RNA sequence: GGGGGACCACCAGGUUGCCUAAGGAGGGGUGAACCGGCCCAGGUCGGAAACGGAGCAGGUCAAAACUCCCGUGCUGAUCAGUAGUUUAGCGAGACCCCGUCUC
């Protein structure tokens, strides 16, 4: 979210000036290239983007009569497309039946986190996922995967110390082909801080099973050293994809994105932190756009809050829409405003059908002050917080019936 | 957490009356608004945890209080007028005819 501010500052530097000449475009691209280099992005490819922008739109030829800065922002957006993502969306849905997808990461790339949290989105969309943990050389990560996975009702077939990921993955697939499942995600192990050594075993697994998709997990902390690895990743398996993880902990994600774009592949999923909810599919060009340029009852409010928290996760889509304004994007590192909503929902759950189905619950609570005091017995929140909720509901209903 | 006393309200259920014009050891419901108990999701408090406390939704009633019905005794009142019994006459009159007389 820093690169968008740095290029929005470059757009504000284009605006509010009465110059327009080649020097302003030069000084703006001098600030754009500085922002890309401070991300990580390679000065050769950035100067290639710059000379492509100049060869596309010079200012020596006269397209006489022209609204400016709009097609300039569009050309900068277009060249940042023609480098970050190769175009239209990478194919996210569930690819037919039984969906055998392989995952190979790196040591320290949050293999357990990615392989745990990718299943929740397909389970919420309505697709049955099954994880085969062939992480044979990580006995502790077996226990972390099981402790994080038993809260999600997922079957598991895999034992300890068989030393054969081929046999473990094959017996996993042939046992999850029993109850007619749909997605089979196979999580393979780590070795040697992988030089050239696990790809032989992964070719053995692929020759044994013949999977459908192969997705490799990459980090944002590596930066411009992703290229030599990605050459091997895209020469050994052609039909394969990337998941770039760990964005909020580093300032070097754009360099990894530029390395993947220079090695010419589309990216399906992306990770944005350590929490469960920090994964997003790719809406490629609108990600770059959102980055650069931005009778009502108590039961009715409770059900609308149910619908809003049902549209809950969704934060990179719902929070980056034009028309919001400045002074946001942190709100105290984004946690408590989503957390207190469930608390207010339980304060509303401390009400009965009469209070929730009456016409004006604030008027009913003003007529009967013991109804305010009855919420505090079962919600356990303070009566002051109940009264603050009722004043917020009163102002809310006033803004609704005036709205 | 382990134990010794003292007091209040009630229930089951066995004997009962210095008790009634009658006083069921009946059934049901709310148990709300903080004022009965139990199980207590989520949450909160204490704790490093195990776990435990106050306990909300929700469910529950042999045992806080309230209320309804049946039975009960007093008590007005309604219904069918059911029940088993209680003109005529007289005296005068015009003209004509018949005789007499005179000129």
């Amino acid at each position: 979210a820093d690169l968008g501010r740095k290029i929005t500052s470059a757009l504000r530097s284009l605006s509010n000036a009465t110059i327009i000449n080649e020097e302003v475009l030069n000084a703006m691209l001098k600030e754009v290239c500085t922002a890309l280099l401070e991300a990580d992005v390679n000065i050769k490819l950035v100067k290639q983007l710059r000379e492509n922008v100049k060869s596309a739109i010079d200012l020596e030829e006269m397209a006489s009569g022209l609204n400016k800065r709009k097609m300039i922002q569009h050309a900068v957006f277009k060249e940042l497309v023609k480098l970050v993502d190769p175009g239209v969306k990478a194919w996210t849905p569930t690819k037919g039946k039984q969906n055998v997808i392989m995952f190979v990461g790196l040591q320290g790339s949050g293999k357990t986190t990615t392989c745990s949290k990718l299943a929740y989105y397909y389970q919420r969309k309505g697709w049955k996922t099954c994880l085969i943990c062939a992480d044979t050389f990580r006995a502790g990560a077996f226990d972390q995967l099981k402790q994080n996975a038993t809260k999600a009702r997922i079957p598991f077939y895999g034992s300890y110390t068989e030393m054969d990921p081929v046999i473990i993955a094959s017996e996993g697939v042939e046992k999850f082909k029993n109850e007619n499942f749909e997605i089979i995600i196979v999580d393979t192990s780590g070795r040697h801080k992988q030089e050239d050594s696990l790809f032989e075993e992964m070719l053995q697994v692929a020759n044994a099973i013949q999977p459908d998709n192969i997705v490799y997990v990459m980090d944002a902390s590596i930066g411009q050293a992703c290229e030599a690895q990605a050459k091997a990743f895209k020469d050994k398996v052609d039909v394969a994809s990337v998941i770039v993880t760990k964005l909020d902990g580093h300032a070097k994600g754009g360099g990894a994105l530029s390395a993947v774009a220079a090695t010419k592949s589309p990216i399906i999923f992306i990770g944005t932190g350590e929490h469960i909810d920090d994964f997003e599919p790719f809406k490629t060009q609108p990600f770059i756009s959102k980055l650069l340029g931005m009778q009502f009852t108590l039961r009715d409010m409770y059900e609308q809050f149910q619908n809003i928290m049902k549209m809950g996760p969704f934060s990179q889509i719902l929070g980056m829409i034009p028309g919001f304004g400045t002074d946001f994007m942190s709100k105290g590192n984004e946690q408590e405003s989503m957390a207190r909503l469930k608390k207010l929902m339980t304060i509303m759950d401390s009400m009965n059908d009469q209070e929730l189905d009456s016409t004006d619950g604030a008027k009913v609570f003003s007529k009967q002050p013991g109804r305010i005091q009855r919420v505090a017995r079962g919600s356990g929140v303070s009566t002051r917080d109940v009264q603050e909720l009722l004043t917020q509901y009163t102002k809310f209903a006033q803004m609704v019936k005036k709205m």
